[PDB]
């Protein structure tokens, strides 16, 4: 079984591809143009042997999954959730329509419905696009693909699967299911299964083009999970029925309609992407574990994305056990692109493109936070400053960064800079966190900060000479002036914020507290615990076209 087939047809563009900032040479937008190199990447033979272990963690899972009781979402409910600039149907309505609840759009939508009761066979059509990302120059990544249905077809998967890919993962996987976790919360799992191990050993392990690797059999196995809940008739029909119809594979379409090929691998664009994959790579790690004898293993998994914390029993040993978790990885169909390394510092593991690092708070006590080298984020928020962007990943960086000395030094200082001066202070701003849409007040930062981080993400100090040294080099290699003038800089906007009163005053005194060096007694703000948070940090939707407001 191949990933994919080609017919020739071209993965063409629907709109004008900006590869340029209008260092700048050095940040680039993926477009098109490289999506040949993508489709090579991306396409291979899949060979999967199953064994017992992967039955009996498979048995185990689904055990988890018959305590679950799904819920169909009605038609209101899965109009909703679509994102405002979702991609409109070929069938002549738009996000908008869907939203609003037009005749056109619920009348196509119930149609694609009812279809999904009275076939359970024709394939679905996709579509298929190359994705626009902005990247800082290493080689050059190409641009990487997406897959989707038609938007009615979209709603059409709420309704069957929101509250199942929203409440099953949790459900099987406990606290493996890495994205029920805030930033803090997930820091602290980490540190917690750390400290718990007498001598811990721990690795991340890197799939190679992960949603390549998941088979047709994948695939069905993630079905007879989602079969084990508590389902609606019509729910049940809808899963099985879009199961063989879209999730397993389908024919490709470009943007001017031509066939482009066939996939039998795993859809980027679906609503099960985040769950299919989370339940996937858990399932074929977990197993790995058992196979390669790893001693105590405890794992965090979000989507193909997998790190493993357990017992060290030697050196030479763990390696030993790392190859064989590697190789029973590749027998279930998840080759590594780079081999896995074991980890004694947990600092330098590498998981959810973060790692673990430390400073302290007022009091001179560690606290620990997740960071990440700042270098994609810094371009994006270069690109979004020149380029009109829906989706604000700056206000994600800041939000899910706040502790970190790059968020708070540069990437505040700087955006705050330009609200002031645009009087945009108020405007609320899309951002993506875990894959689902949101729409948020930059003035709202300091309460989501405190109850995301705790009020220690505006006291940290004496932050890592390898993290210092890291934002340093960064900076310098991007062009970008020192922490000496972000720190001039953060001195100025503070004072305007201040002198505005209200929420921007807020602002300047928790965010920019830091840059005064008389500093201010902080103490916790009282809409802070007030702040309704709730389906923030409980799952991933990459891919599943998800929108919270
Ligand atoms: C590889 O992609 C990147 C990454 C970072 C930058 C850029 C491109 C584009 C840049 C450099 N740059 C960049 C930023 C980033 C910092 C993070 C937030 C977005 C902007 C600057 C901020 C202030 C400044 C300059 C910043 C800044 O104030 N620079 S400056 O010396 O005072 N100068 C007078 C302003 C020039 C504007 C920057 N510029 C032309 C760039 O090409």
């Amino acid at each position: 079984s191949m990933s994919y087939t080609w017919t020739g047809a071209l993965i063409t563009p629907c709109a004008a591809e900006e590869s340029k900032l209008p260092h700048h040479n050095m940040v680039y937008a993926t477009t098109s143009r490289s999506a040949s190199l993508r489709q090579k990447k991306v396409t291979f033979d899949r060979l999967q042997v199953l064994d017992d272990h992967y039955r009996d963690v498979l048995k185990e899972m689904k055990a988890k999954a018959s305590t679950v009781k799904a819920k169909l979402l009605s038609i209101e409910e899965a109009c909703k959730l679509t994102p405002p600039h979702s991609a409109k149907s070929k069938f002549g309505y738009g996000a908008k329509d869907v939203r609003n609840l037009s005749s056109r759009a619920v009348n196509h939508i119930r149609s694609v419905w009812e279809d999904l009761l009275e076939d359970t066979e024709t394939p679905i059509d996709t579509t298929i696009m190359a994705k626009s990302e902005v990247f800082c120059v290493q080689g050059r990544k190409p641009a990487r693909l997406i897959v989707f249905p038609d938007l009615g077809v979209r709603v059409c998967e709420k309704m069957a699967l929101y509250d199942v890919v929203s409440t099953l993962p949790q459900a099987v996987m406990g606290s493996s299911y890495g994205f029920q976790y805030s930033p803090k919360q997930r820091v602290e799992f980490l540190v917690n299964t750390w400290k718990s191990k007498k001598c811990p050993m721990g690795f991340s392990y890197d799939t190679r083009c992960f949603d390549s690797t998941v088979t047709e059999s994948d695939i069905r196995v993630e079905e007879s999970i989602y079969q084990c809940c508590d389902l609606a008739p019509e729910a049940r029909q809808a899963i099985r029925s879009l199961t063989e119809r879209l999730y397993i594979g389908g024919p490709l379409t470009n943007s001017k309609g031509q066939n482009c090929g066939y996939r039998r691998c795993r859809a980027s664009g679906v609503l099960t992407t985040s769950c299919g994959n989370t339940l996937t790579c858990y399932l074929k790690a977990t197993a790995a574990c058992r196979a390669a004898k790893l001693q105590d293993c405890t794992m965090l998994v979000n989507g193909d994305d997998l790190v493993v914390i357990c017992e060290s029993a030697g050196t030479q040993e763990d390696a030993a056990a790392l190859r064989a978790f590697t190789e029973a990885m590749t027998r279930y169909s998840a080759p590594p692109g780079d081999p896995p390394q074991p980890e004694y510092d947990l600092e330098l593991i590498t998981s959810c493109s973060s790692n673990v690092s430390v400073a302290h708070d007022a009091s001179g006590k560690r606290v620990y936070y997740l960071t990440r080298d700042p270098t994609t984020p810094l371009a994006r928020a270069a690109w979004e400053t020149a380029r009109h962007t829906p989706i604000n990943s700056w206000l994600g960086n800041i939000i899910m960064y706040a502790p970190t000395l790059w968020a708070r030094m540069i990437l505040m200082t700087h955006f705050f800079s330009i609200l002031l001066a645009q009087e945009q202070l108020e405007k609320a701003l899309d951002c993506q966190i875990y894959g689902a849409c949101y729409s948020i007040e930059p003035l709202d930062l300091p309460q989501i900060i405190e109850r995301l981080h705790g009020l220690s993400a505006f006291t940290l100090h004496s932050y890592s000479p390898g993290e210092i040294n890291r934002v340093a080099s960064c900076l310098r290699k991007l062009g970008v002036p020192p922490l000496r003038t972000w720190r001039h800089r953060a001195r100025s906007v503070r004072a305007k914020l201040l002198s505005q009163g209200g929420r921007a005053a807020t602002c300047g005194r928790y965010l920019f507290n830091w840059a005064v060096r008389t500093k201010l007694k902080l103490t916790p703000i009282p809409a802070a615990s007030q702040l309704d948070l709730s389906g923030w940090f409980v799952a991933g939707y990459s891919g599943g076209d998800i929108y919270h407001s």
